[PDB]
């Protein structure tokens, strides 16, 4: 009965407080999602000045409730089943041969808006590595995100490896370990194993002078025909 | 050979001259595509006044060389192999229980830009139908586009059905019959049967008073692992 | 309606009368299929002596109603909707750089059994080619079979290319052009574009002295999530 | 350099010692695999008399080195990279609302034959549940098996949920937790996340009087196009 909150266009609000190797920063984001098409549009502004890490590294952190679950897979959509109350999304993101991000987020409805409020901590980054050295290109690849139930936590476990292209033609992996648990006590759907196929386009606003990211995503669940 | 021209961001120009049931109209489009990511961005303006048909019905008419062909399918990308000389793309589009569009286009490079120049004729539309009655929603679904070689023409045949959501909650089908033939006479890649998986985002430029459409697309080839 | 006849194990009979370059031959087959699992098992015997062509070249000729259509695609299964009256299945099979087979078959129920009765004519084969020179390996690859409705015939058009491994390490293509038309005149399901994914195991019955083939197949429809 | 041991047909030997709730049993199996097609054929004999659990429940226990990894995914085939030395395959299989199986197997080459030597322990089964009550049907569904690297163990972690149809029309889940670790010290490929699509056909030998299972499987890896 959470799926019905997502049949139309839903306003999104995103706020993040972060710290990577002692570099403090905040980001605010806003846009809208239309989960019927698995589509979302968001714009992010670093409100504390220059972002200390590359924008691409925060795409996964900045609302999987907006994925398109096709009609035959609707019994497997944990994300929307947890709403309006929401879910807590936690991750550890291991940058290959560099630091890690640990994030904790609350994804829930605040009135009619879907809010994603995040805290992020980055530790052990090389000062001249690809992340703090700003060596990633401003683009993004398409991935598969593997979901499985975690029946003991009443939530789900999620694993995927992001590929960030590097300015020299190599690739920086970011291994994502994730867990989602309901905030409410209402019943949730615990899905069968499946995956999400993702696509992301990064761009800029020609008239925006603050450091910023314009993001459009398409995400569609697949994997189950039983 | 031709695929070398698409390894970076390529400027695009679209030009269409149309006539639907005698209603004449012209649209110009511009933007860019990055085939490495199967992505493109374009803004279309109706330069003659209001569009007499819904914008969504012209998305497929308005550069399948911008699809992403994964490296294991590179031998199957007819579209870029015809470049720079280009190809002619012709369609009959049958709107179920209504009229049809017939289109002929030349897609080729003119300098450094990839231009799509089109002529379109629509006949037999119902004045009270979904098309001239403007009853299509401003949204777009994801499709599978089926491609097969047409050896005798040294080109390809392509077939697919677009699903246009109507404001009354029904879907209007648009059955596409398409053929592509190279403009040049040199060798082109003729593919084994496969498909392209498409996603399209339609939106509006908030600063624009003319009738127009902003489109972002993602398209990736699939269906071949040999 | 027709799909009700395939919820359990259905006996199958196959009968083919062939003529390739004047070499006449007949084959009979029998076994069973379980469409719930998209599976079938058949044993074929050449009742006239040795087969004048390789067994693998006749696998596609020798009951696509035994495919598994997942429940979200049940509206798209033309094959079972034509049952019990059946359909006529016709092909032209073009062996690249060699001859062609033309086939006409009636697939329908005769009592409780689903029988596939075929006539095949092969012309223009090279005496030293891979087919009459028996140079095909006794193995079979997995394919994607593309299906589209052919509204005017109230049937379907199907296209695919089979890859036959040759003993010298090369692959021999067999381009299939196929059309299916219902034998009865009542309504049938006409599908949206989709495909079937096929797998075939060929083997020998260790106790059998006649020329023969044991075949097990798995086939499942895909490509539609709407 | 382990992939080369699987280019042709490879003899398989399977031996299992088990005990489920104090019911001791042994099974021997033999056949052959052709990983180029992702294909295997095996026959099992309960050599201690009547099998105490349903044959379908042991299919997953009775050589993922026989999966077909298509050419573009060959850097992700952990199973063949570990050969000739092999890997240890461990699982816990939780039957929903019933007992669990814990298995440990050695999969390695013994001369030219690929051997799978297993020990299985079943605990906590209901004496009249679906397993010890012999309530499962003799058939099998197709599944996706999700693979991820376990870089700390130099092996892989595997999760999937088998669906066993029950004689009353319901389904018995069997949740599979699996881990594979190399037996040798040679280097192995640690794959990116991906999955295997499986298909299995169970049958009987008309002339065999011992309790037995005849099994044919097709398995193909998918999921990676980078």
């Amino acid at each position: 009965k959470g799926e019905e909150l997502f049949t139309g266009v839903v306003p999104i609000l995103v706020e993040l407080d972060g710290d990577v190797n002692g570099h403090k920063f905040s980001v605010s984001g806003e846009g809208e999602g239309d989960a019927t098409y698995g589509k979302l549009t968001l714009k992010f502004i670093c409100t504390t000045g220059k972002l200390p890490v590359p924008w691409p590294t925060l795409v996964t952190t900045f609302v999987q409730c907006f994925s398109r679950y096709p009609d035959h897979m609707k019994r497997h959509d944990f994300f929307k089943s947890a709403m309006p109350e929401g879910y807590v999304q936690e991750r550890t993101i291991f940058f290959k041969d560099d630091g890690n991000y640990k994030t904790r987020a609350e994804v829930k409805f605040e009135g009619d808006t879907l809010v994603n409020r995040i805290e992020l901590k980055g530790i052990d980054f090389k000062e001249d590595g690809n992340i703090l050295g700003h060596k990633l290109e401003y683009n993004y690849n398409s991935h598969n995100v593997y979901i499985m139930a975690d029946k003991q936590k009443n939530g789900i476990k999620v694993n995927f490896k992001i590929r960030h292209n590097i300015e020299d033609g190599s690739v920086q992996l970011a291994d994502h370990y994730q867990q989602n648990t309901p905030i409410g006590d209402g019943p949730v759907l615990l899905p069968d194993n499946h995956y999400l196929s993702t696509q992301s386009a990064l761009s800029k606003d020609p008239n925006e002078k603050r450091d910023h990211m314009v993001l459009l995503a398409f995400v569609t669940a697949a994997g189950i025909t039983h």
